């Protein structure tokens, strides 16, 4: 539960985590000892990061850190350099110092290689992780790597697009990938293996034979799913949608509001670019009131992209659904993505997954070739 | 004055100027008086610039910001953030603070009511901010917004690409704007108030009558320019060249080095592979250091191209001055608008010589335009 | 926040070393928007546009502690007992000092600590009904004895009009002449003006942090108070709880002895244990240790689950652990006198995380000041209230 | 040689050195390899003070540190960590960082520890260096270390302190250190390595064989001194006297003003009533901020003491350079201890023409002398 944390240091700053590993680069970098063998100053960060997994209550990394995650594996960060550095180089530089987004991609790789005992459960956050805001999927590469993957694990989306338990719609979105897994998955048994989470953990749908997503019976996951009061979604709706026409009214700006099923937000009409700050604002303005009415369900509101949405879904409870359904834990499940901030819908999945933050979806491809290199 | 400005804390800070009111604007964000009037608090920032026009090296403004530009007029702060919140309305927000971008079109729009006596020099950076990065210009509303001020004063293509001395290939460049001044800049006198630099302060264009671009002779505007023989300028293109290949090796980029007269790059290829932002800060760093071991004072620029890197032996700053010294226009009256005003881009020494307007794309400049226009 | 048990569980456990690293959360809060109104140049002009902003999220935290802006900037305020006039202290210290005439020079984090002192003083508009004093170094030098008439006479004409007591962290077991000699002064300043009036009865001192209470006799000798009288409102803590806690403290006393080698010997009582230095043929005991052996024993308590209220303090030359804490010594006294939190003041130097004073700010006003010198300035302004 | 600017920015971090090493020392602290062998890291930081020793203008500590200063020596940074580390064990703390000022015991430390090709002139702040604001001089420990010092090197007490050149009130401050001196450095010659400045640059004084100061001829120094003229100094002392004046007024303050010949300060009113440290930290700016704009370019120095302040027509930079020159003395060869190398200090001008011992109390001073004398 994460409605509450929302602090304003929690905002300014980036991510506490990989600002941790920056600082330590910047000084390492400044006092010109980067490119010697600096394994003495990552062996006691990669045992730091031990210690956090056994007892991550009471660590030295949360006397540090205080607003830390959980660590569900051991973190081979040395390993993690070493293969980061050999490729890029980036310890060859003098005047330049590490950047935040090169130590993420040394955390990403961090959590592949704790994954050395195996990995069961693999999510992707269809949206800007698989194609560009709203396009549909074009990109045959990486079709390949997916399909690969599902023959030795499963492999499920999950993204906040709504279309309200309706296994047509999100054909179009993903034609291009049932076509390859017809052309290779169809004469494996891993085909049974793919799921499709629509909403955030309201619809999902399964695979037939024929390379076409369907729906799946309410009766076989509502129980694993806690169930939430028919009134209860929608007074969080009607207090967001009373929400978004202040800030609509506060802010003059050109949007107008979209109304569904446990889903609401505003979308700009015919776009108009709203600041991205303002939308910032909306999320936090939502939350606040969500909390003033003293609500326990899991909600969301995220910022991603030109376009706010609140769901009454959780990321992190589609990943929990099936890390109880499919009998998969906690430490051999992974989930990649894009909304990573305290404003985005893919931090939940931090408490209950390991996680891989990714940009553009480039990077997933190169996410998932060294997953395979094992 | 040469570049020496490279240093540690200009890579790892940003605009001093800007952060320096993102600041304060937070403590009246965090304070909750932020939607009261606040003229209190504008008005003593512009009691400091105005000073700072006056004592630009014993002000209060440089005791706090040091390494702050000059400021070539008095700015209006108070009238520029009352006009731009009305606009956007950032000041009702309860939890976001105002942030870097916003503070940037601020000092913008006070950069351009600060020209009440006048303006009579307009240079556009070609790149990034009147079309995306290796396009050909295609806008009319961009090109009728021109026309418009091309009748009140002189307007001028400064930009960072090179042709040697082709003016075919700089047409090509801007094609429909050339079309659009066939249509409405020629029954006037502007078209001959129309000029186009290029490299990046070595090659001069003027624009004939009959809708096409002509290149200039060089015996009638290079004394104006700093002299530099081409011995020297072709050190510059070799220790450069230099730098590139050891970056090219410890990096182990797939990248060509191009090599022209008064210029040398560095541009990848497609089997385009992108280098990583970071070792082009690192290169441009190694060929400004690698230059001033020898010793070295000839005016040259080593930028960072978004995705590339090009070393050229002209200088953007040049450039602005060469026009302030051709059309005898002081510098109060010169404005500059680019992209590229970090301390690794190449429009940032015309804050030595001109106002400056920072821009990201295209659709900033339009608006910029049009704000400047309702004078 | 909540019942004290939640709080003191957080104080010696959920601290940062980004906390521990800004002394005060609030304090740096103000200090920052002085710096910025310091930086924009128009801090000598009507700053009341800005202050009176900052009282607004101030009476706002008072009536919401949990959910407030305030709470949503710094994460860690403590709560509001009294609405602050922060305006009212700004004028009035700023009227006195005129720290806004600087041009180059900021307002430091001292003096902002002045003025959040003067706005808990004007917030006892309501009336005050009692007053604790942390004794060792605001009401004497550290290991020294009461010496000075000025305080005496603003503590006995406050004893007259308020219930007054000391709350400090020397403890001698049950020897009221011992803690005699260390106010002899005071309490012969008392017998000479404050026998007349029946105030000497409202007169209480706590020895060490909630262990040992006396009062005052018509003799204007201190006696210690029947445990049969008080004993009810602490939470008690069972003797191998307690030896399990001075035990557990005792070993890294050693610890810090071989790392460091210093020249310092323990001192081990019962429900107290100490660092003290040796004598120079007294040595001098950095400060970082004593904040770096602070956190080692707070470290290893929770370690071994040890959940009882006890508190690890700095006493600037000092080190010690006791059973018991100055808020467990606020709450006896509000439950023996029947007083409200909110007219409940309590006057000390350690108010840093890993000090003495601090749980006060849990259950009662807060006064930070940092000698005698200072305290006098705090009693003089608070008998000006009416 | 100028006396540089200082910025807002400056004025807060105490030394950029200094500082430079806690947060480095802060992220081996908080990576948990600080107790652990860091000499890769220690002999690193080396390699760049090496590197600037060797080319100061172009070095690598010059492109992080802008405000760094010029290394008369090697400073052999790792051998003063394992010897400050042997001694406190600072590294093995687990939950509190290096300090600020640790690492200046250990700045100090690797400046001493550099002295292996010798030393020629030593120089002490008498006041808060020797014995605490305003008394006389009361040590035997001290004076040993002095007296013993004497024999291998000259001494000189470079000193703020202004006595209208009468050497009975300077021997007041130094009378138990001269009948030291009797005792022991009068068999030899060594009372004749013993020097007195009254002043930043003005008085001077040596030490006779009956244990007594003498003021030394004007005429056998004075050309080292960079000439002032009445009108200069008393433009100097006027200016300053009109900014102590409105300070008074400003604050309200309970304090006077003392005029001299060469010198003017601002003391309290005998009572001893405290003054605002804050409010003489503001004084120093206002007087250095109006010097400079009256292009006052004469050594002058406004320095803030503990419970007053002083402005005097010299520097002590020019003192030592006045010695430096006396006595044939190279700048590699010549160190000063004092306690405020602040940027509004006395002693800070000492960095650019000597070795500094940064101290606080006459034990520290003590400390660096047993070191000193153990080599
Ligand atoms: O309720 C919904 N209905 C339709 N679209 C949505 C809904 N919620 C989020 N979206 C959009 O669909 C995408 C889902 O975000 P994701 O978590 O990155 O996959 C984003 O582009 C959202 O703006
Ligand atoms: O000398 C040149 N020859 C060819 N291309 C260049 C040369 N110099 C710069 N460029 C490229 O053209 C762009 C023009 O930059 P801009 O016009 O300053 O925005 C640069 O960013 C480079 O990608
Ligand atoms: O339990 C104890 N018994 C005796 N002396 C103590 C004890 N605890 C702390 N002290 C010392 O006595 C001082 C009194 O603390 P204070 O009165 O809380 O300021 C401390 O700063 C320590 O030097
Ligand atoms: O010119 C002066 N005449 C008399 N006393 C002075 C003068 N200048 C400074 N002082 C005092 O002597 C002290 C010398 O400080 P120092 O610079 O550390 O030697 C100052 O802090 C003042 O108290
Ligand atoms: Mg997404
Ligand atoms: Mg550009
Ligand atoms: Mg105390
Ligand atoms: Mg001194």
């Amino acid at each position: 539960q994460w409605n509450s944390r929302y602090s304003y240091n929690q905002l300014k700053n980036k991510d506490s985590l990989i600002m941790f590993l920056v600082e330590i680069f910047r000084s390492l970098f400044v006092s010109n000892c980067i490119d010697k063998n600096i394994d003495n100053v990552l062996l006691s960060i990669e045992e730091m990061f031990i210690d956090h997994y056994y007892n991550p209550q009471h660590s030295r990394l949360k006397y540090l850190i205080d607003d830390v995650g959980i660590f569900f594996t051991k973190l081979p960060i040395t390993k993690a350099f070493h293969t980061y550095n050999k490729k890029y180089r980036i310890t060859k530089r003098l005047y330049a110092p590490p950047t935040f987004n090169e130590v993420r991609h040394i955390l990403n790789l961090a959590q592949i290689l704790s994954l050395e005992e195996g990995l069961d459960l693999l999510t992707f956050d269809a949206n800007e992780t698989l194609y560009p805001d709203g396009h549909d999927f074009n990109d045959e590469v990486l079709a390949s790597y997916i399909s690969c993957l599902l023959k030795k694990m499963n492999i499920a989306i999950v993204t906040a697009a709504s279309y309200n338990n309706d296994a047509e719609k999100y054909q179009k979105r993903l034609e291009n990938l049932l076509k390859y897994f017809s052309k290779h998955n169809i004469k494996d048994g891993s085909y049974k293996n793919f799921y499709v989470m629509g909403g955030e953990s309201n619809y999902l749908f399964k695979c037939n034979e024929e390379a076409t997503l369907y729906s799946v019976p309410e009766n076989e996951w509502r129980h694993y799913k806690k169930f939430v009061d028919y009134d209860t979604v929608q007074e969080i709706l009607n207090i967001s949608e009373k929400c978004l026409e202040k800030v609509i009214k506060d802010f003059g700006l050109c949007a107008q509001i979209q109304r569904k099923e446990k889903s609401i937000g505003l979308v700009p009409n015919k776009n108009y670019m709203i600041k991205y700050e303002v939308l910032e604002e909306a999320v936090i303005r939502i939350k606040k009131e969500i909390i003033k009415n003293k609500i326990t369900a899991p909600y969301c509101a995220f910022n991603g992209g030109q376009d706010l949405w609140v769901d009454v879904g959780n990321k992190a409870e589609g990943l929990l659904i099936l890390q109880k359904l499919l009998k998969i834990q906690k430490k051999k499940c992974c989930h990649i993505g894009d909304q990573f901030l305290h404003s985005g819908n893919d931090f939940p999945t931090r408490f209950c997954s390991l996680t891989l933050w990714v940009s553009n979806p480039q990077e997933t491809k190169a996410c998932l070739k060294s997953i395979m290199h094992l």
